[PDB]
């Protein structure tokens, strides 16, 4: 009768490795009056967790050392003493890598007792759906005719960004780490290009697609694949900035002169919008919205959603460690428990 | 004769004299649905630097021996357009020269007899509006925002200062040496100003910033961004307007490569930083603006300094004073006395 937690062992240097997570137990924690107990179900694996085990400043506190890795979970409720909660209700929470935890009221009810695919709620219906929908759509804008794009295709906020920017009028380029998921982004995500940034030419295949330039590029990535996107941006630009995930594991800064006031003369000449968010501000009032929009668009078949699944908190460490490798297809998600 | 200054050469750094030269060319003739404007006032601004060199840009660079371009205070000499009848003073575009020919796409300010007329290219014209636009559009002012401002005592840099205080902001400017400060507290009122020559600007900046920055409005870049980036506060806003500290620069500043450190700030501060070029189409935006800023002017919560010189053969001049800093207010040249 225990709660196992995998917590950070030590921040990782470079590419995270087994060494800096550890598995370990405690007794479950017991709700006193007001409180209560949830039992998770589904954990969500992110790219901004690495973000998170860095020392880096940040929006939030470094996660610390021997303490619970961060996340957000898909919880059925195991005890209330609320109690506005009853038993057995499913809940989307921010409970990290464990399979317990205490909770005074933050999460929300989802679907119920007996929600049908409650693991989306970390995925199409939960945060990288909405960070897609509030980037693209507050900060894109996108119009009929613009060119949008968006690297880390396949992955969980970035094909959300194609399939929502191609149901409001995009012409849509994907870049992708090789050609079977750039194939997969045109095939089945409907991306009308996705060009490999592994290729030995990636900046000019890029230049060939873009034709009329580029009119909305959500960044969820930085580095080398910014660098290609820069020059063929268009007058009048938006930039949706979400992640530096190619950076994160970065010890140094790259050589060679400064570039930060080119970026900035850039912006100026080109009158771009470049815009960070952070999706776990306060945006209550959008979430309805969202979830209106998403439910609907999914029923409509203009939105396909692909989940990676893996078995066992034990394994969430390599699993998180083969997400940032791109060996993941889709959204990662880990089955830490059996449900109630 | 229709006297020009033409851009001799690009300039090296600085732009020295030699960088300008003074030629003459035959009145030109307007023919029929055009017009022919003499210019009596001649606007200098620090963005013409960007416009002499060869540098990618939101426009052509000035040609080698081509006549220098600028905003102009102007009156129609002879129309045969004829929307528009002789003496009428008009805000143009010709540049640095006594007469141009145009098919009309300026505008009528203010008739045949205007008030102060010149401010058509300060306080009521492109400074003015520049500051209108990036400030209430993109920084979007609440009360309790504090508001930085670089090159303060500067045209564009004054009006965003005083438009910032009338919508509730605390303004800090930054300007180079005492005196500048000093005139920026005392009569463009300024809460602050700190002086970017000052080995410890960055301390100074952090020390009258003790809240943080929400905007900052660049027109500068260099130096005063760099002490500027660790300060600004979550949900911070940054017009983009220009970058003079750079327009002099021949290579890339040294040291590692900082480009993610900028993108990795903006994320993390939810920062919204964008450029705007203001000679775009904000036709639709003219009225309001002029609407506005009547108001504030009569309202008292505007002051506007003209600096102005006498004589087109002195422009070449007055812009190197320009750069140098050598300027207190908005810088115009007369080029003729009017009709």
């Amino acid at each position: 009768p225990t709660n196992r937690q995998i917590v950070l062992a030590s921040r990782p240097v470079g590419a995270p490795t087994a060494d800096n997570f550890a598995l370990t137990q405690s007794d479950i924690p017991t709700p006193a009056q007001g409180e209560m107990l949830l039992r998770s179900v589904y954990l969500s694996l992110d790219p901004y967790m690495r973000g998170r085990m860095s020392d880096a400043k940040s929006y939030a506190e470094p996660v610390g050392i021997d303490e619970v890795m961060v996340g957000g979970t898909v919880c059925q409720v195991e005890a209330s003493n609320h109690a506005e909660f009853e038993v057995g209700e499913w809940v989307l929470a921010y409970t990290g890598w464990q399979d317990y935890a205490l909770s005074d009221g933050e999460g929300l009810i989802k679907l119920g007792k007996q929600p049908s695919h409650p693991s989306y709620a970390l995925g199409v219906m939960g945060m990288p759906g909405f960070t897609a929908y509030m980037g693209l759509l507050d900060i894109g804008q996108p119009k009929e005719g613009d060119t949008l794009v968006v690297a880390a295709a396949t992955g969980a906020v970035g094909s959300m960004v194609g399939q929502i920017g191609k149901l409001k009028g995009c012409r849509v380029i994907g870049i992708a780490g090789g050609e079977e998921k750039c194939q997969f982004a045109k095939d089945t995500l409907g991306f009308d290009e996705c060009i490999d940034h592994k290729a030995a030419d990636f900046a000019e295949q890029l230049a060939k697609v873009c034709h009329n330039g580029i009119d909305i590029y959500f960044e969820n990535v930085g580095g080398k694949v910014f660098d290609a996107v820069m020059p063929l941006l268009n007058t009048g630009a938006r930039i949706p900035l979400c992640g530096l995930i190619s950076q994160y594991n970065a010890t140094s800064l790259p050589e060679g002169p400064d570039r930060m006031s080119m970026l900035m003369a850039q912006l100026l000449i080109k009158r771009i919008k470049m815009q960070g968010f952070i999706i776990f501000d306060d945006y209550g009032h959008r979430y309805g919205e969202f979830a209106a929009d998403m439910t609907q668009w999914l029923a409509q078949g203009k939105i396909h959603y692909r989940e990676h699944l893996v078995q066992g908190l034990e394994n969430a460490p390599d699993a998180f460690i083969g997400l940032l490798e791109g060996k993941n297809f889709g959204k990662m998600v880990v089955q830490t428990n059996q449900p109630r």
